[PDB]
């Protein structure tokens, strides 16, 4: 199985999972039980923003979620990332729908990453930024129901041609060059991730989240992730 | 007077101004009686760098001082810099010596702040870079005894033409530019600064210690801020 | 007198001082008289960008400016930096209005230069970006009728309470911090710039266009240089 | 076939396929027969740097090598991307030896391209930068016999262990993900690439020398470019 460290835009409450009773944002570090959480006033059909950073000379993940003129929704928790990801990952966003359901459209994302070395300025850097995805966006590794369409944006779970989106859908999307995250002779390793993204539901009730996720470079969708497994992890423990 | 937030590479112990009794780095808030400090292993004549970052998604600003192939020493607080600082600033590297004395060489210096404010990407940035410096650096506002040579180095406190470095000193540097680090509708404000710089002294003892600050727009050296004062503080309160 | 490198976006055919008949982009060295021009589908009212850029591998300094979904006009240059400006510079916007008036609004300015010496990656670097402009943007020097508004635009000439443009107008915003772009020891020194304008005017004939440029540090507004001079210019020679 | 785009820094005078009398850096467009080359006053043993950069502004491809303290060579040519290479794919070194050797050592590499779409800001961009290489490094596709050491560089050509290099080798370096390197809604597609090179050679002659390439994303080493066709051509043509 996969081992998996995310930011959780989660809009549906699961309590018997220990979602709190409220849309939220979380920090997920090998389970979908959040180890922290923060009330999200989540806003159907707007466009809202995510922002995601690490550092490892505080050894802090932390993320936050608004919208334009909007109070935002902010998490923060100890990560020592030597101790849980291998020294090499992917990067990804994942989304899910289950009985409720919402789109789960990313309109841009962009992720940079650092490492310094040993000496005074030995860094190694990668950036990428999309601003619009293309109907063969080939830098992108599609799971599931992930499609990008010829309107730009990547659609993460399954939407009907009338605009409407579908329960029961799981799809995701890995930045396709695998990164390194951490080295052992590290003085700073660090990163930062950004999304915006649309989430409109028909339901009164959304479900069930987008998240930001850092895997095991072979990572794959758990059997039957869809629902409140947010597409990340293969059961509820 | 001005309102200085630093990063302090702190060489000698001022017990009396409650420094522990070994070299360390700190993070000193609107006075030089550090707010955190950890042990630094400094090392006499050779290259080191040092790292400063800030996310005002955590508010914390964190800063790590190592050499190659040694341990490093970091610290972190807890910094609101609205709380601190007015919505401009300028940003410096500052040096001094005092009754003992070292060179407070800089080899390279680098600096990036980021500002998003209510909006999905409506981001304002700077950055600059300095990887040698000229004899006439037009974009360095120098104070005090601080100096940029021909051998593309920047010494901020006095260093005689056979090398050797002046007691009683005091110098910094400035980014020409004042620098936007918060606003009140920003989403994410945060920064990065790292150089590298080389402290060499004839001493057994070497004094005082170089650090990175950032500033009301209009500071400068106040008077008689040599040793302990690192430059950057009137008193030792 | 100035010494001033700039691409025009001129809106208003002045033949008598060498203009073509027709709306133009242009490269001006040290003359409004355009060294290369291109004819310029300006369009009345709608946002466009321009991208500024040069390479002293190739000495060629070449723009294009364009609007969603029409063509792009482009012009290019030979130019050699280290013979027509000074060593350090300023960069900045100017527009003017004359008789015919429009408004020269700026919606976004990014601006990277850098520049690398002698050795193997000894390169400086000032990035600045401005995505929205506040009500006092302290890292820009605004001259003459320039002015940041309540919009988070920048308003190079005069525009009234109701947005409607005025005559006989000139304003420019220079990036505060002097730029070294070039220096007889770099193996590569280049530039790009990047803004996005929104010109509109309820004439039948706009006048008289935005600018980038880069002059001397000292440079000001030369007297009389409004309309057809562009706010670059003291003669037409 | 392959579609290859390269700038070669060739140290060995093939005159028979073409080559000018001496080593000389040139652009090839889909023949080992450069389109343009310089001279190149190439030095054994020491750290060069290389410098590749490409606009769709004047669609001018240029490149520059150099040592600390010696004169540079460059060249330039106009080449239309969107006319020679498919919309997506890989960025690379290469190099080979053939009767006579070099080592074809890469101790940095950097890139950066960036494609701005119809739109006013709408610019997707990818960089990376290695300024050490790893034992194991996932995000590069090593073909032929490249390897990264021990000691953080990157061999493109076979070296022996007490390091001196080895005839009749080839060696490739790709980045993992595939580039968009132009997309016919682009206002402004471009991008940069540098790397830093030791060529070292007991020989009278050294060969054959070392190429940054842009190719098809599944190309490989073309069976028998050992040599002269520096592991980017199946035949002299
Ligand atoms: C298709 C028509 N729809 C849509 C209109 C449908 C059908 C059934 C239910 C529905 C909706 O909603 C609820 C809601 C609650 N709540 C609490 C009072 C309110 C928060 C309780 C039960 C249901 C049922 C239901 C009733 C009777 C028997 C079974 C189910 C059932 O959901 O089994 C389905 C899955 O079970 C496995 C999880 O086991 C522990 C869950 O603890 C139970 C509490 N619960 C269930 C749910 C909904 O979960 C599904 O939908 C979620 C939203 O997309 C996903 O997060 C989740 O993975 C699952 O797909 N939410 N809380
Ligand atoms: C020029 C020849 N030199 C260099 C060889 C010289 C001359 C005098 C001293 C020297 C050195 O060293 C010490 C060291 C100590 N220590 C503790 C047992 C060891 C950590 C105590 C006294 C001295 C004196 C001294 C003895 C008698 C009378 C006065 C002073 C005196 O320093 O007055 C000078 C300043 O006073 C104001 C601060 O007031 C509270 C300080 O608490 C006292 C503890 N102290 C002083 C010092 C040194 O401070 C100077 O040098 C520092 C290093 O550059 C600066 O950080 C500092 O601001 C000051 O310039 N360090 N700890
Ligand atoms: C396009 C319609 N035309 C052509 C029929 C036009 C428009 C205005 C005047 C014109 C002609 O003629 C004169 C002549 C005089 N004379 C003295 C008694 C006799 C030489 C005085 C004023 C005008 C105006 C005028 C009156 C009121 C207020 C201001 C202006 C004005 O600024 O004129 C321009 C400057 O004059 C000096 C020489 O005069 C002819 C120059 O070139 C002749 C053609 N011309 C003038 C203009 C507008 O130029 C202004 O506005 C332009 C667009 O904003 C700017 O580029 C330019 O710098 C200037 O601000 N455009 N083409
Ligand atoms: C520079 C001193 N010269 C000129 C006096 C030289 C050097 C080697 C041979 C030469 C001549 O001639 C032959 C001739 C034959 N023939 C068949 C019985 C008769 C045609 C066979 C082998 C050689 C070698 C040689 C012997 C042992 C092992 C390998 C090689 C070798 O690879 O030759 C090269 C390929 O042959 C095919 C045609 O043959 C002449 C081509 O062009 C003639 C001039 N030439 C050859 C070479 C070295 O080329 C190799 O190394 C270069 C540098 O590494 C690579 O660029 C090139 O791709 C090839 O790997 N450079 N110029
Ligand atoms: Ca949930
Ligand atoms: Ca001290
Ligand atoms: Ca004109
Ligand atoms: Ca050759
Ligand atoms: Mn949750
Ligand atoms: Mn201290
Ligand atoms: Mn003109
Ligand atoms: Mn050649």
């Amino acid at each position: 199985a996969d081992t998996i460290v995310a930011v959780e835009l989660d809009t549906y409450p699961n309590t018997d999972i220990g979602d709190p009773s409220y849309p939220h944002i979380g920090i997920d570090i090998k389970s979908v039980r959040s180890k922290k959480t923060a009330k999200w006033n989540m806003q159907n059909g707007k466009v809202g923003t995510a922002h995601i950073i690490y550092n490892s000379v505080d050894k802090r993940l932390s993320a936050v979620v608004s919208y334009p003129n909007a109070d935002s929704a902010t998490v923060s928790y100890d990560v020592d990332l030597d101790n849980v990801l291998p020294e090499w990952v992917r990067v990804g966003l994942s989304a899910s729908t289950g009985l409720y359901k919402e789109t789960n459209t990313i309109l841009s994302w962009s992720f940079t990453s650092k490492l310094k070395s040993n000496s005074t300025h030995e860094t190694n850097a990668l950036h990428f930024m999309f601003n619009q995805f293309s109907k063969d966006q080939k830098d992108l590794i599609l799971q599931g129901d992930a499609t990008t369409g010829t309107d730009g944006n990547l659609e993460l779970t399954r939407v009907s041609s009338n605009g409407s989106p579908q329960g029961s859908s799981v799809g995701r999307a890995l930045f396709y060059a695998p990164v390194h995250i951490w080295e052992s002779s590290a003085v700073v390793a660090s990163f930062e991730a950004t999304f915006t993204f649309l989430i409109k539901s028909p339901d009164s009730h959304p479900a069930d989240g987008i998240a930001f996720f850092i895997s095991n470079i072979d990572s794959s969708i758990p059997s039957g992730s869809t629902g409140r497994l947010l597409g990340l992890f293969p059961d509820a423990n």
